[PDB]
């Protein structure tokens, strides 16, 4: 595709989210860079409206799969880069088991030489003393597989996966993800064979930063072919 050549080096990334969860409104801004040669993302997010009303870990997935390392033998299955520079719409429902759900819609595209992810999140039916609104999740690390399949009728893809969010002194808060991506442009895109993205997210803090924030180091690699 044309789009693949946009990712051969280090690309600056901007993320902007507006959220509304059980009536609590909030915004997040993120900056960093992605190096798709290595599947490597480094990002820092700030809650610009003050204190974040959900746990940071629950927003990682929402807050640029075009930075996946696709092995050379799977380059024909890389929908994400094939949609660039015009981009794709990424939409999700995220099902928090025994709790509410997030519904997200994002546009991922280049603005100049900057890869931008603009997101609207709406969360409904959360328990106000639940693990999410009660801030009962650990802040550390999670890893999983994003199972991707073609959706020929929207000229895009679907995916699904499950995140096991660690509960502080406890088990796991499951977060079932259902995803669709559709190209923004009229251009052609690569419709993939079934495969997955193996993704590892490491969360940390900037010792100098007083705002509510999250530092993210993530690796994303396509596999399963
Ligand atoms: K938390």
């Amino acid at each position: 595709s044309k789009g693949e050549e946009l990712f051969t080096g280090v690309v600056p990334i901007l993320v902007e989210l507006d959220g509304d969860v059980n009536g609590h409104k909030f915004s997040v801004s993120g900056e960093g860079e992605g190096d798709a040669t290595y599947g490597k993302l480094t990002l820092k997010f700030i809650c610009t409206t003050g204190k974040l009303p959900v746990p940071w870990p629950t927003l990682v997935t929402t807050l640029v799969q075009c930075f996946a390392r696709y092995p050379d033998h799977m380059k024909q299955h890389d929908f994400f880069k094939s949609a660039m520079p015009e981009g794709y719409v990424q939409e999700r429902t995220i099902f928090f088991k025994d709790d509410g759900n997030y519904k997200t819609r994002a546009e991922v595209k280049f603005e100049g030489d900057t890869l931008v992810n603009r997101i609207e999140l709406k969360g409904i039916d959360f328990k106000e003393d639940g693990n999410i609104l009660g801030h009962k999740l650990e802040y550390n690390y999670f890893s999983d597989n994003v199972y991707i399949t073609a959706d020929k009728q929207k000229n895009g893809i679907k995916a699904n996966f499950k995140i096991r969010h660690n509960i502080e002194d406890g088990g796991v808060q499951l977060a079932d993800h259902y995803q669709q991506n559709t190209p923004i442009g009229d251009g052609p895109v690569l419709l993939p064979d079934n495969h997955y993205l193996s993704t590892q997210s490491a969360l940390s803090k900037d010792p100098n930063e007083k705002r509510d924030h999250m530092v993210l180091l993530e690796f994303v690699t396509a596999a399963g072919i």
